[PDB]
Formats: structure tokens, C-alpha cells, sequence
């Protein structure tokens, strides 16, 4: 499940804050950090197409414990988050109130 996406907070399917396994925790993503070839990814991995709409500043909610301190570096086409580049963050640059959403089609 390392590095696997969900969408969570989404009324409807296939839409939610994005939040990506990171051990034990269910880690969200900051929207600073999120890119739209990230986005694209995650919609692919999660079997839900394409991206739509991306959100920031915690519209379905914020998350909590540990944001992601990668940031996904992803080209765009990568199949799986665990096989996108990622460069290390610093600490403590976002609170949840910037969680990360996505909403996907298809």
C-alpha cells in the first residue's frame, strides 16, 4: 500500500482530499506541493481517469498526523505515485487548512 493514493471527504466518486500512504499513516499533501502531473497520476492509479478540477485549501476536509514531506515530482504518465521522482521538504511549511483535493473523470 507504500505510497498508494486515496480520495477521502468527496461527495461523489472518484473525488476527495488526496491523502497517499507514508507508513503507517494515511498522509495528506499539501496543495503548494501538488502539481497537476501528480494529479494526473493519482486519478490514473486510482482507476478513476482523468483530472478535472484540483483543490486546494482543504475543501473536503483536512487530514491529520504527518503532511507529506516529499513532494511528488511526477512527470505526468507515471502509473503508480511510487513511481514518480520526489525531491525532500522541509518541515512544517503548510498546515492541514491546505490540504490538497482532486476530482477526477472517467
Amino acid at each position: 500500500l507504500e505510497k498508494r493514493p486515496r480520495l477521502v471527504g468527496g461527495d461523489i466518486p472518484c473525488s476527495g482530499r488526496v491523502e497517499v500512504k507514508h507508513g503507517d499513516t494515511w498522509g495528506s499533501v499539501c496543495d503548494s506541493d501538488f502539481s497537476l502531473e501528480a494529479a494526473s497520476v493519482l486519478c490514473r492509479e486510482l482507476q478513476c481517469g482523468t483530472v478535472v478540477s484540483i483543490l486546494g485549501g482543504a475543501h473536503f476536509g483536512e487530514g491529520n498526523g504527518q503532511i507529506w514531506t516529499e513532494e511528488f515530482q511526477c512527470e505526468g504518465h507515471e502509473s503508480h505515485l511510487s513511481l514518480c521522482p520526489v525531491a525532500p521538504r522541509p518541515e512544517g511549511t503548510c498546515s492541514h487548512s491546505r490540504d490538497v483535493g482532486v476530482v477526477c473523470s472517467v
